[PDB]
């Protein structure tokens, strides 16, 4: 109740922030609120766990590089239902409570989709109440944070952890070794890794509370620390060597870069959760190790954590002295691989020279693990020597790298792609050599995201209406939200839904206007595409369409033009230089187009700085217009997208990813759907993709080219964007002008839809009618019952 | 009482902790009673800083590279009056209160004397209600800690930090920006210092409480974060470089190491500390800097800080504006110096051309400070050519350095010596130049250890029964302890106190027999040297007679041996050859004698590893015998001297530092007073240091040192010691041999007295009873009269 929660408060305040009101920082009462938020989730976090020690259910290992985190203080407030409790303690304190949130840091340990995958996730897991831990790494450094200086992102350190983050415990009992280099002894003991350097691996649990249950479950990411025994002053200087390892998450998204640092990292992460878990199962209740697989699950994060399967080999026959046979038997049985790769440079091959140097035991593991296979083939194949190289983990040639994919393959009883489609291509075309062998391996489990985060707390409004309709069980169970399809020819709760979505755009506008000084008309169609920047996702066709809008209104300036706020966002790798080229375009753009005095209201055009999880939250619940638009073939599934639908946003892109299944539950008259479908771009790459045709064939498509080309947008360097220029008209692998006379036109389609009121919410109301699907609660449940095997409790 | 203790300890066993009974670590526990502890603190801390800041009483600035502080948990519940109490709670719990207690790290951020002082300063300015704080550095990693590796020092990292420190309070509030580097710019609105690299200083406060009263005084240590601003995982790799400034503790005790990030840490705590005090200055009640020296006093402990007087200054001139005349009459008002060492080789000596490169306009300011300086000089002596170089702040030969002693000595009203003695030589001697102009600047304040961590906690025995016999307001006034004096007839008493005695060397016993392989003989004579290794403080000359012994029982196995236990301690910097092979030494001599079964029981030696604060609170209070055999003129004060005098032990010493003055307190009849004194030393110098002639004139200093060189120490290799010996008679400017022979027989008056019970234990008393003046408290009001001008209220 609201007199305990102010007590609790102040108690903090005074004790834990040694201060009184008198000169109480906003960030003093941020942390005082934590703590009495935090102190509200122990006993169920301790009961969970000793539950799960007495009963020994089968546990859930989820393993990642990456947890995209963002603020939890909100999120744990309306998981415990106290949100409205403590929004009423800390009003009748004279305190704003939205105030003290926007203090914290987001945790942004992860990249965009794979890394927020995680996060909801974790939150599906402990609302369904299953034994499930997350695992991966405290990095000091998270995502960097993005400045915009003169139209150009800057990078700048996201320093998340200086003030501290009470939402983390260490755990100084729970200390690992983990081992670098050294080398191999094959003693008559059973073989053994000698000289290593050591770096220990300290565990920080986070709690991860349930939407309205008795579970609090935990994430536990670990951070290095250097040995005490593995110039005086150097040497302790040194140490930061070992302790570099947690240091800064790598920022590539959906690109490999065969760094060292990042090797180290993913055998850090792999050891230290290995060991725990053993650690765990050995200290339970239950050759003892025949009972693991009916005990453990390890959900592979893509291939990033794929040394673990190497790793616990290792553990299994050196350490626990099984045979191999045995040992693999169980490895397989342990570990399942989620695919969510699709362009040859973000798939994962590390060089042998490197995997040989850093671990060794690895290698040869490896290497045994590859002659087992091979030799398996050869017995199915003997004439077939090019099946032998084309399924090997060795890629043979020249600089020779493990193909980590083909390492999960064989390691884990099953593989998984992100949505219908994706998994589609994965099982009939990109492993067809694999899963020709073993069919019933491969599997789709469609991507989800977390309905608490994703409406219940950035977007109440619409929580609440939703709610007063149907009651709130769509929560827990969003296939609920079809009963509102009983609600079409509801007048008025179309009138409440807009009404809905137009605060959410009035407060957002606000958000606008007072960061970027640019007058928002509060009434245009928000139109956002928030995502990575990269050029398979194509911010540059958007930007395209930008450039198209402002010229049309140039030409004909009382011609019928319905007003858009365009808004586009999204951190670009720090070396993807095309990437950082084409948002220095965008805000190009929008220079010119939001000056423009001829235009004035009709367009304005934002690129969002630091997009990110809290942000996320802000622009999404705001949004009219959802892009969505990646080559065919390019998106795995997508989750931004889901995330759009549920929030009241019509959705505009290409059959692709989950926008496919997105159209299936709602249907397609129920998107705005164009382009080229695989097919269609399979096509194009055979007949030949020659970008040059469709810039003479279409006269506002040469004029766009034309002024970027030309400077129109760079009068300083009026050829500031030549390298944009070259790679749309002979490199361009994402077929960018082939889908803009579509695009355009599809676009024209929104625009008239968006004049229609009644037709335009429709559409929306039988959107947000078949989100259910979306949830991440079905895709757990999918998890659950065909890979993990374990059931959902309560 | 003790009910609200245990629900206390509970709440955070539960909430802080996040463990119940059955699998709470003992760490757990510790943590749970340190925040039990700190929150009953918490009331005094803001009520004694809210106080401040209404009456706004004059503020003492301790500014020091250094605080040894030690462990907290008891100190404070002593302090805060509540031990019983804890106590009792700890037990009705079922806990092991001193096994909680044994979890706690020294904050050992210092090398010994130095850093010491500076924790027995803070405790007693609480105690005396003092508006005082400390300004030092939160050094990542301490003093190291010591490990004896085959009779070798090896050293680890001292990682105080990795578990948290439960007795700090980050405030991030308080944030700064240090500069360096860059260049000087001399444009028409003045110097500007600019391209400076920032680095950020974050403060983070621990309490001090009073003994017994209401004060709860602040320690503030910084530590250094890199901006915010800056390929990008090696740009944050590199943020490693700006933290490295707060890093590490340099380990030098007596010695001047010239590094660079030493001069960075000099660099970095003046700054902090300066824009800090201004900050709360200008906040206060008081473009105005006239009363700055009424609000503030800062005592530069030793040079380390010497910067902070151009910090000042520039701070003044370069930013607040103020005229060069008035900005310079300030600072020598604010500033108070005092000097800490006569070794050469510890004056801190900085090359101008680091100086320049680090700090090029603190460089000007210097200059500009020595040209004013200069000037007046030639005023006063216009022939006397030399003086100005004997006097300048720069050493011109080869690469000039700057004598910042002497820049002290310049920017402040008052610069002060530790002891009679060291005073008196610093005044005529050492600065005579200087002296002579403002006699009135010199002064004498005697060091002084508190009668809190050095009596009440560490020999609670003692305490108690002092405590018995004469009340105990002794602990707020030492000077009480003269009233001990009415007992030199009680021999009821002398039992009692013998008892107490040997009821720690029984304790002590226990734990010294459990670490080392050596049968110990509990009622023979505990001969306790322990200090840094130096060889000025001469454990060599100790080793010597230890040697000396043994060939005594080897001569003579039936003659009347005294019997001892020899303990010699202490951390050799990394860097300091002689030092380590002075150790090894004693670990051989230790290895030889106590397996000698002729020698048996009637002699062991032991070596005592990672000598710290909380050791020394276990052994001095085991001591019969303190050893302070410093070369007469070398240790300015000691403060082990009054520790030991405190605490029951007899001292056998030369005429050096405070030892002079406990002679003079206790009766010089009441100490071992032998050796060298000032003037023979200064007479040897100039007669000529001839070490072979002690050799020749001495036969059993003679064996001594045959033993040594051709291996009786070392079989394995007869040839270990060769340096050792080669500087005893060719460079010791220690004069070991000088005081061979009036040492041996001052210990053989020391062992004829041990066998009487009576007349030692009168001596003893003699010793207690007359240690008064060595009480902190009484160190402390004297600077508060003479230097810092402020009034004991509380
Ligand atoms: O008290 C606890 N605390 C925690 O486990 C805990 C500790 C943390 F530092 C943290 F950050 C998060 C958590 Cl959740 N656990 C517990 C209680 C009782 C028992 C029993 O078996 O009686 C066994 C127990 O351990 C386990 F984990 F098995 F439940
Ligand atoms: O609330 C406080 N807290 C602290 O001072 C404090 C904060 C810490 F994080 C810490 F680690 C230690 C302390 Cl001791 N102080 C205060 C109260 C009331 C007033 C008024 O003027 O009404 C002014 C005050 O500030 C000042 F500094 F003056 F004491
Ligand atoms: C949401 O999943 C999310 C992503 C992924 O969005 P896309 O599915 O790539 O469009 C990236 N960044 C943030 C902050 C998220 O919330
Ligand atoms: C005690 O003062 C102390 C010192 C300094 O003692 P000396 O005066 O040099 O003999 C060094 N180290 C520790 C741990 C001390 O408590
Ligand atoms: C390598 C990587 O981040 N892949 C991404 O994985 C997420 C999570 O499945 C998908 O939503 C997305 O379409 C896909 O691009
Ligand atoms: C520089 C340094 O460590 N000096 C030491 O300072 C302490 C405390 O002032 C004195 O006890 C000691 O005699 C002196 O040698």
């Amino acid at each position: 109740n609201v007199a305990e929660l102010k007590k609790s408060f102040n108690r903090h305040l005074h004790f834990t922030l040694v201060k009184d009101r008198n000169v109480a920082t906003t960030r003093d009462y941020y942390f005082a609120l934590a703590h009495t938020v935090r102190d509200h989730l122990v006993g169920r976090w301790i009961r969970t766990q000793q539950h799960y020690y007495d009963k020994c259910p089968k546990r859930v290992y989820y393993l990642s590089l990456e947890f995209y985190m963002g603020r939890t203080l909100q999120n744990t407030m309306i998981n415990l239902g106290l949100q409205n409790a403590c929004d009423e303690a800390i009003y009748q304190l004279g305190l704003d409570i939205e105030e003290l949130e926007e203090i914290e840091e987001d945790a942004g340990l992860g990249n965009g989709g794979l890394g927020r995958l995680a996060a909801c996730f974790l939150d599906s897991m402990a609302t369904l109440g299953l034994a499930a831990y997350g695992y991966g790494i405290r990095y000091e450094y998270g995502i960097f944070n993005q400045k915009i200086r003169d139209g150009w992102q800057v990078e700048e350190a996201d320093d998340w952890l200086r003030y501290g983050n009470p939402w983390e415990k260490s755990r100084p009992e729970f200390m690992l070794p983990v081992h670098f280099y050294g080398k191999v002894e094959h003693t008559n003991t059973g073989t053994k890794w000698i000289d290593t350097q050591v770096v220990l691996a300290l565990p920080y649990d986070t709690p991860v509370p349930g939407y309205m249950n008795n579970t609090v479950n935990t994430m536990r990411l670990w951070s290095a620390r250097a040995p005490n025994d593995f110039d005086y002053i150097q040497a302790v200087l040194d140490r930061n060597l070992a302790e570099n390892i947690s240091r800064v998450l790598y920022p590539n998204d959906n690109f490999f870069e065969g760094k060292e640092l990042r090797l180290k990292q993913e055998y850090f992460v792999v050891a230290a959760t290995l060991q725990d878990i053993i650690r765990r199962f050995k200290a339970s209740k239950f050759t003892v190790f025949d009972a693991f697989p009916d005990q453990v699950a390890i959900q592979l994060n893509d291939t990033h954590p794929a040394l673990a399967i190497p790793e616990l080999m290792r553990i299994f026959v050196d350490i626990e002295k099984l045979p191999w046979s045995k040992a693999w038997e169980l490895t397989q049985k342990t570990f399942a691989y989620t695919n969510h790769t699709v362009l040859p440079e973000a798939l994962e091959r590390w060089p042998v020279d490197l995997v040989e140097k850093l671990l060794p035991r690895h290698l040869e593991i490896i290497y045994e693990i590859n002659q087992k296979h091979l030799d398996r083939i050869v017995a199915l194949f003997p004439k077939d020597v090019d099946r032998l190289r084309r399924m090997s983990l060795i890629e043979e040639e020249g600089s020779k790298r493990i193909n980590m994919a083909h390492l999960c393959i064989v390691g884990s009883h099953a593989v998984n792609g992100v949505a219908k489609i994706h998994s589609d291509i994965v099982k009939t075309k990109v492993f067809k050599d694999f899963s020709e062998l073993e069919p019933d391996k491969f599997q789709n489990k469609t991507n989800g995201i977390t309905p608490r985060r994703w409406l219940l707390l950035c977007n109440p409004g619409l929580a609440e209406l939703i709610a007063e309709k149907i009651g709130e069980d769509y929560v827990k169970d969003l296939s609920q939200l079809t009963k509102l399809h009983s609600f079409l020819g509801d007048d008025v709760f179309l009138r409440e839904l807009a009404k809905v979505k137009q605060e959410n755009k009035l407060k957002f506008s606000q958000f606008l206007e007072t960061e970027y000084k640019v007058k928002i008309n509060p009434s245009s169609m928000f139109d956002v595409q928030v995502k990575r920047i990269h050029e398979y996702k194509r911010q540059l066709l958007n930007c395209l369409h930008v450039i198209t809008m402002y010229n049309r209104i140039k030409k004909d300036p009382k011609k019928l033009f319905v007003p858009r706020t365009v808004i586009i966002g999204g951190k670009a790798a720090p070396g993807y230089h095309m990437a950082k080229m084409i948002i220095k375009l965008i805000t190009s753009v929008a220079d010119v187009v939001n000056n423009d005095p001829m235009v004035g209201s009709k367009l304005k055009v934002i690129f969002l700085e630091n997009y990110r999880v809290s942000l996320a939250e802000k622009v999404i619940p705001a949004t009219d217009l959802s892009e969505q638009i990646s080559t065919a073939g390019t998106e795995a599934s997508g989750t931004g997208n889901m995330k759009f639908m549920l929030n009241g946003a019509l959705t505009i892109g290409t059959m692709d990813g989950a926008n496919v299944e997105m159209a299936e539950e709602a249907g397609e008259e129920n998107l705005f759907i164009f382009g080229m479908r695989i097919d269609d771009v399979a096509a194009l790459d055979k007949k030949g993709y020659e970008a040059k045709e469709y810039y003479e064939a279409l006269p506002e498509l040469k004029l766009v080219i034309d002024q970027i080309d030309n400077g129109f947008f760079s009068p300083k360097q009026p050829d500031l964007f030549k390298d944009i220029i070259n790679m749309l008209f002979y490199h361009d692998r994402f077929k960018v002008f082939a889908d803009y006379e579509a695009y355009v036109k599809c676009q024209d389609k929104v625009s008239q839809l968006y004049m229609n009121p009644k037709a335009w919410n429709t559409m929306v109301l039988k959107n947000i009618a078949a989100s259910g699907k979306f949830s991440s609660d079905r895709t757990i449940k999918e998890y659950a019952q065909n890979i993990w095997n374990v059931e959902p409790s309560d």
